[PDB]
DNA sequence: CTCAAAAAACATAAAATAAC
DNA sequence: GTTATTTTATGTTTTTTGAG
């Protein structure tokens, strides 16, 4: 299934792609991180998603072992890609001490 | 009963690691 | 000998603590 992000991007979790409207040839091929993150965010539109909850679902799920600097590390990667700015987001805000929320539009 | 300083939490820049 | 992923080093912001 694709999101429509902000009606900026188009997002496929399943062949972990994101497209910007702006473009015809141009294809961001997300790591797994980053499209696992974007997908649970996309599931949950402006909930305050818990970083146990992004480290399960990206990570432990899948029986990988990381540090939570992993997580922290993939949203600055996804933030980059998605252009957003960490203070003012317009895609993925952080909430200290919870984890992170899509502020972004979602479209399905 | 506040607000500075200390500690914790989060972000980005580099480096290390692993496996094509 | 190159690239994705993880981790480490350094920087920035937020929160907790407690003395005045």
């Amino acid at each position: 299934m694709k999101f429509i992000l902000a009606e900026k991007f188009t997002f496929d979790p399943l062949s972990n792609t994101l497209i910007d409207k702006e473009d015809s040839e141009e294809i961001i091929r997300l790591g797994s991180n980053e499209s696992r993150i974007l997908w649970l965010l996309a599931q949950r539109p402006n909930e305050v998603i818990s970083r146990n909850d992004l480290h399960d679902f990206v990570w432990r799920e899948q029986g990988f072992e990381v540090d939570d600097s992993s997580l922290t590390q993939a949203i600055s990667t996804l933030r980059k890609m998605l252009k957003d700015s960490t203070k003012s987001p317009q895609y993925v805000k952080t909430v200290p001490k919870r984890g992170y929320q899509l502020i972004a539009r979602v479209e399905t």
